[PDB]
């Protein structure tokens, strides 16, 4: 098998664009076959500020981060990123994330944002 | 129109103290999740409605293996809703292969691929 390397993932906060009662959200992580997954915070700009560690050991595809409103019922995607991991940073220094715009006539556009650092070590 | 999903059972190849899994049923960018079950066999019977307006998606069906820090998915099928047969009540299922993983057409799921020796029984039909 692959080398191990560490991924460590820094869910920092969100940035929504909506009422504060509309939002209770969470973060989940998905890569290389596994997944993790944040509490829900209620807010327009929620706070987790929560590491996370992977075991990797291939560099193939990528990190998919999904934010999701929660509910009693069935929960609704927020929206999604999808970042390779090949690029991700080999680093050991805690970075304060980077925004990454979420993806989901006459009404405004919205978009949702989540700042998120990442690094290989 | 009403999806309707009856989540029944699974059946994996593995000692059953290496499983406590739930099933999570994605459809037109909702979620719904079963409870963790221990053991090879679990039994869930749990059944589940969505309402749809895209009859021409899919339905993603994900079988995860709880962990304390994370969860690792036993694998993945996806039906297209086009397959599913309209119906007043559940019947007793159909035994599903799980797949690996999902291909993905421009970053939407169209299928899965790379089969497991797992399989999952589930009814599903609209009213």
């Amino acid at each position: 098998g692959g080398v191990m390397s560490l991924l460590c993932v820094g869910v920092k906060k969100a940035k929504f664009d909506g009422a504060q009662e509309k939002f209770n959200t969470y973060v989940t992580l998905k890569v290389q076959n596994v997944k993790s997954t944040t509490i829900a915070v209620r807010g327009s700009q929620p706070s987790w500020e929560q590491d996370f560690m992977f075991e990797i050991n291939r560099l193939d595809l990528g990190l998919t981060v999904e934010v999701w409103n929660k509910g009693l019922i069935w929960d609704t995607m927020v929206g999604t990123v999808w970042i390779p991991l090949r690029t991700i940073r080999q680093s050991n220094e805690e970075g304060p994330g980077e925004w990454l715009t979420l993806d989901s006539g006459t009404k405004d556009p919205t978009f949702h944002r989540i700042l998120l650092d990442a690094h290989f070590e």
